[PDB]
């Protein structure tokens, strides 16, 4: 929890489009319903010139796709960031090659994990590595979406 | 669709106790809610002397979990039934070593799996089979069951 990170992350160079091509957690409940805890899809990623990150993401809320925008502020580690809220929430980024995929997982045990790729492909080579890098982890659901979902607001 | 079934099946011998430790769909919505069409935990096997299958398991309907008693016909193919309702549906038996895991689609697509365990505990063989035979298949949600929850109605 978690065992991996990257080293040498270059945070200016995740900035931009992504699609949530799949995602995992440590609890049934923290995907389940589409309203559920962290069932989000990220739209874009926007780093500041300070290395915090601005991450704009979609969430089913009332009975209606969400728009939301949140701060991950930096920490000491250039791969783990913490989120503004409550009580608190680290993000870690766990591998990317910036130009086609990028795996994070979200925590605060309670445990979520994304395969972020740069197109509404489904890359089956990022997935791989998803699956691998979650193999070491304690996850009871996993969901992924097809290219149709992936251009509609909330992948329905 | 589906490319695996097991030779030399002894449906007499699949009888008794199972635990549903892990299930996968095609369609996230097969699995998505409580509630979901798909989402059926099962009991207990109780093949019949003519070769057919009676299957007792819960499913979540009115906000209760329910009980629930199918019939599955044997067809000429020893490791695929034919469910007796609408319209119709396939059910076919991947693998088992009758004394620890079975392995079993249901279709129709269309499709879930799961992987049947004879007791309350977490079998990372069994789960590592079911993956296995599932990396051949479009599978768009996945959801394990810790054992607290295989010894509660409906895995709550
Ligand atoms: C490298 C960047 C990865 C992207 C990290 C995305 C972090 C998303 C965390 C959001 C937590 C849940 C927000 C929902 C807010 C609510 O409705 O309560
Ligand atoms: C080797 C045996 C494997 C067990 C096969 C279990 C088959 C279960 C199929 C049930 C289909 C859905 C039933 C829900 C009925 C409903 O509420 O509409």
């Amino acid at each position: 929890i978690v065992t991996q990170t990257m080293k040498g992350l270059d945070i200016q160079k995740v900035a931009g489009t992504w699609y949530s091509l799949a995602m995992a957690a440590s609890d049934i409940s923290l995907l389940d319903a589409q309203s559920a805890p962290l069932r989000v899809y990220v739209e874009e990623l926007k780093p500041t010139p300070e290395g915090d990150l601005e991450i704009l993401l979609q969430k089913w809320e009332n009975g209606e796709c969400a728009q939301k925008k949140i701060i991950a502020e930096k920490t000491k580690i250039p791969a783990v960031f913490k989120i503004d809220a409550l009580n608190e929430n680290k993000v870690l980024v766990l591998d990317t090659d910036y130009k086609k995929y990028l795996l994070f997982c979200m925590e605060n045990q309670s445990l979520a994990c994304q395969c972020l790729v740069r197109t509404p492909e489904v890359d089956d080579e990022a997935l791989e590595k998803f699956d691998k890098a979650l193999k070491a982890l304690p996850m009871h659901i996993r969901l992924s979406f097809n290219p149709t979902q992936l251009e509609e607001q909330c992948h329905i």
